[PDB]
């Protein structure tokens, strides 16, 4: 799960 809808930068 990506916290705070992680952007492609983080994900």
């Amino acid at each position: 799960y990506r916290q705070s809808s992680a952007t492609s930068s983080f994900g």
